[PDB]
């Protein structure tokens, strides 16, 4: 129901309009998104606006913020707060000022070091999410938000599935079809792995500037994920021995194979890992070449 949902939405924000709370308003998207700061902290905000009566599904933003509320982590962007006013809703979320994974792995080439830190801190988040039964369903480049000082953190929970020991696998295809794991298509009952195939397929991105496929239509990619199974890489014998193997861990075909989060967070691959510190110079340097 309409109302019913605008119901759950009042018990769910803060009261009041944020124009209060709010200063500095510049959109940077178009629900619309601006850029803003808290007035009394000082921090600097992302604030998306949406006008529910042309929003489809909102049942999903509902989900979003329930699930952001209630899993915070140190490599998930923070959800701070949100306000309904009349049919316009807020969702304040902090501003992370470096930019996206798309933009360092389009406009910058990563070392293995630089890579296997930005992995670390995703399987970090996945394995956080995984422990408590959320599957993410859309890793990719861009939903993973980095600082100037090299932190990295994932966003968009707009697709997540909350899942439980009885009904452990899912079947809907929600994902980027680029970044989606074959089983997906293959079957009808995939786990939390399709999170770990996603990763790999951004390490790929790290490695070669863009997923398997890109160049097709979405249809036939996923039709060639599905027929093709591990995708290859370009020139293999360019990387470490130790890399290939952490790649072929994240993209297993046989999802049984295939890494937990919490294997891979073991892997020698992520032991070296240069200091977060060190992708400050790509973010500035994409962020630089992005700007118009």
């Amino acid at each position: 129901s309409d109302e019913e949902i605008l119901e759950k939405l009042r018990s769910i924000v803060s009261v009041g309009d944020p124009k209060k709370k709010y200063t500095r308003f510049e959109k940077i998207g178009q629900g619309t998104v601006y850029t803003a700061m808290d007035v009394a902290t000082g921090q600097e905000v992302a604030i998306r606006q949406m006008n529910l009566q042309q929003q489809p599904k909102k049942e999903l933003i509902i989900n979003e913020i329930l699930v952001m509320r209630e899993n915070k982590n140190p490599n998930i962007v923070n959800y701070l707060d949100s306000y309904l006013v009349g049919d316009e809703l807020w969702v304040v979320m902090e501003y992370l000022a470096g930019g996206s994974l798309t933009d360092v792995v389009t406009e910058t080439c990563m070392d293995e070091g630089q890579i296997a830190a930005v992995c670390r801190e995703c399987l970090q988040a996945l394995e956080f999410l995984h422990s408590n039964q959320v599957i993410h369903r859309d890793i990719k480049s861009d939903n993973i938000l980095l600082g100037m000082d090299g932190s990295v953190k994932l966003t968009d929970f707009g697709f997540c599935a909350q899942i439980t020991p009885e009904q452990s696998k899912r079947s809907t295809m929600v994902g980027t079809p680029y970044w989606m794991a074959p089983e997906v298509v293959t079957r009808k009952a995939y786990g939390p792995k399709v999170d770990i195939w996603s990763l790999g397929i951004m390490a790929i991105e790290m490695i070669e500037g863009e997923p398997p496929y890109l160049n097709e239509n979405p249809l036939r990619a996923l039709y060639l994920i599905a027929t093709n199974g591990t995708p290859e890489l370009q020139n293999p014998e360019k990387l470490s021995a130790i890399f290939r193997d952490f790649l072929n861990r994240c993209l297993d075909m046989d999802v049984e194979k295939r890494g937990s989060a919490k294997e891979l967070l073991q892997h020698q691959f992520l032991k070296i890992a240069k200091p977060l510190s060190s992708l400050t110079p790509l973010i500035a340097a994409a962020k630089e070449a992005t700007k118009n």
